[PDB]
């Protein structure tokens, strides 16, 4: 209904709901672009600053930084995943009964890859270019669409460290550290349910939430840094600052050091929040589903509110 924040190289705000906003760093609108009925995705940012989106419409949205409507692919099968940019400018994308594509940055589909069941969530990109994606396996996808390996359900998006290493949540409670050539390094097992996708923060540390409202922290050896526990569920992922504060929300935005002590909790309303997306400066930027976009300094205390046109 309303998408989490992303941001651009000059601080502009995005998200979608009735429309994708742009939002300018001081809380003021730069433009807003219909893209069909509603937007259903987080949008996602290319390296030219081209703006996609999926609409409730059926179409993947190009969109210039300028909002203006660079072109549309019409999707053959409902979309289930957010697009996702690759190394250079392609854009990638599941849908509900399996098939991978990737369109070329002119609007063109390059090539398109089919698993035996639904992709409902979003890949990830290694730096040599490789696509990786869950479901009943992980997969690895060359950038030329022919299969790399695959690796033995996921709900969840892959996170990549610096060093290549795939970390990954299964809904059963495992994280898996995977490594590129698609062998097992090493699996953690919490027995709780996790619905959220890791996070690589403070000296590549691995954090994820289960969905009895636990925040594990995990060190890259494989072995359990510390819990923080939440008195509500968690099913989002988090975010870093870039003084490894972590941020996440469940009843409401938390922050957390990285040392697992609560720094604060802010307020944003009844309903669910989004990811946090935090900018250059230290700005958190979260969603609420009824249409509000929260700006909140780094000290937890609201910085401004922008408000959607239908909500
Ligand atoms: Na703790």
């Amino acid at each position: 209904i309303t998408s989490a924040a992303s941001i651009g190289k000059d601080g502009t705000i995005y998200f979608g709901s009735d429309k994708v906003y742009a939002i300018n760093p001081d809380g003021t609108e730069k433009w807003n672009f219909y893209a069909g009925y509603w937007t259903v995705t987080r949008p996602a940012i290319s390296e030219d600053g081209t703006i996609y989106v999926t609409s409730l419409d059926g179409h993947l949205y190009a969109i210039n930084p300028d909002g203006t409507e660079k072109w549309r692919f019409k999707t053959e099968k409902r979309i289930e995943s957010s697009p996702v940019i690759g190394n250079t400018d392609t854009i990638y994308f599941g849908s509900y009964d399996g098939h991978l594509y990737a369109i070329n940055p002119d609007g063109t589909e390059k090539w398109r890859f089919k698993t035996n069941d639904a992709i409902t969530s979003a890949a990830s990109i290694g730096k040599d270019g490789t696509i990786y994606f869950g479901s009943d396996k992980v997969y690895a996808i060359n950038p030329d669409g022919t299969e790399k390996w695959n690796f033995y359900w996921t709900v969840t998006r892959p996170a990549i460290s610096e060093d290549g290493t795939i970390y990954v949540t299964s809904l059963d409670g495992h994280l898996y550290a995977i490594n590129p050539d698609g062998t097992e390094k090493w699996r953690f097992k919490t027995e709780k349910r996790i619905e959220s996708s890791p996070v690589i923060g403070n000296t590549d540390t691995i954090y994820f939430g289960s969905y009895d409202g636990h925040l594990y922290a995990i060190n890259p050896d494989g072995t359990e840094k510390w819990r923080f526990k939440t008195n509500d569920a968690i099913t989002s992922a988090a975010s870093i600052g870039k003084d490894g504060t972590i941020y996440f929300g469940s009843d409401k935005v938390y922050a957390i050091n990285p040392d697992g002590t609560e720094k604060w909790n802010f307020y944003a309303g009844y309903w669910t929040v989004t990811r946090p997306a935090i900018s250059e400066d230290g700005t958190i930027y979260v969603t609420s589903l009824d249409g509000h976009l929260y700006a909140i300094n780094p000290d937890g205390t609201e910085k401004w509110r922008f408000k959607t046109e239908k909500r």
